[PDB]
């Protein structure tokens, strides 16, 4: 149920990259890509950790509903985007890890740790500090247990309610067409080496669904829009992405 | 307290059309129109009304989820874009009209009537037949009640689960930035004379949302684009879109 596409490693060749593809027709049993190996190594989840965050922060009561606004307290943030009110879409779409780490810490330890084991997020180690497991602590996921976590958000099928999935989706739509519609998250961690790049998501085109997660090592800050670039010229030459 | 703004206007006469923008900033409190007596007028909603149908469709559960997949069983449509299998957010952005007589069949009268007196939708007025009541019939709602109903909509206070209205909005968005989000619908009315076009939604910027409901008096299809660039111009007027 999955296979190495051999088909792709062209697109990683010209920039020098080295990640890996996981692409997935309707479910996460029919899966594609261009590194077996990689496919399946445990990286540093980053801004994506905030998908489980925003659901785990619902599912506690720690976030209210999905009106709810993260006030900025006016006191200097690492970057200028993250300095003003946010919605939780907002939160999200900016990658605004203040008011996610101020969530974990009221989510808990004992708390967190129970829910990425009823997600089966990765190695669900949270060790690091509750405000520090997935930026620079020890919580590793791989690109297939990316796919294996987003179909279920896609269905529903994690352990929360339907609502609370329901709010973390629109949260997460980044492409809205008449003709296909994407949802998806990036992330970029800093603080392990080699750094890692992220874009995760799925894409849902005419009546068909296709999960993805991409990673990669960023081997320079200028190679950081090559995280959304190298899937997307895939997905569009399988005709995934595009009208 | 809606506010008249007679410059808004010169939007609508720049491409010789008679119509109403309506908007309001944070709630159905704060509002302003062109034409205080149009934006109160009720016109007939066209593929508008697949909003409160795609509702009513799955609180009655005649839609099942928001997976289900309406099949095109082969038989020929008026348009070439819904002679296929369509989602429920597909069958909306392509204003799929059989689809959504199909549901409203599905439905029936006494539900359909139940449900629009819940969500004080218009003039309330279902007849004309169950399939053809929005189209051609006697149903009738204003630019006013239009963002208020839509208001409803954003704030989950209509009655119907809350789930069901997530999954309605999120087949409505049209465009997403990371801190910019627009749900909207456009509607034609050919079955009434004259013609109506619609565009109706809200925008989330920042952490402020701004309501809207546009409609016009259509000559024929050439007009149409109208609907989204005269709100448009008038928005980016307001600061609302740059
Ligand atoms: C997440 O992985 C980390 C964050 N991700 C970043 C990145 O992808 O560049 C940055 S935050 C950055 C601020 N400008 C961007 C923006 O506003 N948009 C793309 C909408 C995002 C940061 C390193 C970190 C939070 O773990
Ligand atoms: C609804 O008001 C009516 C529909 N609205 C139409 C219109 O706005 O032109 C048409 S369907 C139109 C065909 N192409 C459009 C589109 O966005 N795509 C093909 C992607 C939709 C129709 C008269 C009616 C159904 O009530």
């Amino acid at each position: 149920s999955i296979t190495e596409n051999t088909s792709w490693n062209k697109e990683f060749s010209a920039e020098a990259v080295n990640g890996v593809f996981v692409l997935c027709k309707s479910s996460s049993k029919s899966c594609a890509t261009n590194d077996l190996a990689r496919a399946s190594k445990e990286y540093l989840p980053a801004s994506t950790f905030k998908i489980p965050n925003a659901i785990i922060g619902l599912e506690t009561g720690v976030i209210k509903n999905e009106h709810q606004v993260f006030k900025w307290d006016g006191k200097p943030r690492a970057m200028k985007q993250w300095e003003r009110d946010l919605t939780l879409r907002g939160a999200i779409q900016v990658s605004a890890v203040p008011v996610f780490q101020q969530i974990a810490r009221e989510v808990g330890e004992v708390r967190m740790q129970k829910y990425l084991k009823k997600f089966s997020y990765g190695n669900q180690n949270i060790s690091g500090g509750i405000d520090k497991f997935w930026l620079e602590g020890q919580l590793r996921i791989s690109a297939v247990n990316q796919v294996e976590f987003l179909e279920s958000l896609y269905l529903n099928k994690l352990s929360a309610s339907k609502e609370n999935q329901l709010i973390v989706k629109e949260a997460l739509v980044t492409e809205a067409a008449p003709e296909y519609l994407v949802h998806s998250k990036t992330g970029w961690g800093m603080g392990v080496t080699p750094q890692v790049g992220w874009w995760v998501g799925w894409v849902e085109k005419e009546t068909e669904v296709y999960f993805f997660a991409f990673n990669m090592d960023i081997d320079n800050e200028s190679k950081l829009p090559l995280r959304k670039s190298i899937p997307t010229k895939i997905m569009e030459s399988e005709g995934i992405i595009g009208g």
